[PDB]
């Protein structure tokens, strides 16, 4: 994907509850910083939902493709509001900025 597009993807659909920067704070959702290669629910010090702990999935570009298109289907009783990025190009755009962001 493309890391610009990516970028004004998350500020528009994500900013609002997410932090990507080292040590930036939980909002309404977890600080993302180093989500890739990392289980659901390690996010220090987040109270996440049983379902999101327990999904026991690890993060990385296939599954973020799939939970981005449907969050509630991908993990049933999670509690962030997001309906879904139908798109299969945006939610890569998405992704490769995330990747990049999340580890900087
Ligand atoms: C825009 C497309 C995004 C992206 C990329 C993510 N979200 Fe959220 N998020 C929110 C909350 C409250 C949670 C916790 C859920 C729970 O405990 O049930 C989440 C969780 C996530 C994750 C999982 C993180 C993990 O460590 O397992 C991921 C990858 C993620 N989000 C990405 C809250 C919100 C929002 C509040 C209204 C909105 C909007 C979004 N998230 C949007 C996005």
């Amino acid at each position: 994907g493309d890391v610009e597009k990516g970028k004004k993807i998350f500020v528009q659909k994500c900013a609002q509850c997410h932090t990507v920067e080292k040590g930036g704070k939980h909002k309404t959702g977890p600080n993302l910083h180093g989500l890739f290669g990392r289980k659901t629910g390690q996010a220090p010090g987040f109270s996440y939902t049983d379902a999101n702990k327990n999904k026991g999935i690890t993060w990385g570009e296939e599954t973020l493709m799939e939970y981005l298109e449907n969050p509630k289907k991908y993990i049933p009783g999670t509690k962030m509001i997001f309906a879904g990025i139908k798109k299969k190009g945006e939610r890569e755009d998405l992704i490769a900025y995330l990747k990049k962001a999340t580890n900087e």
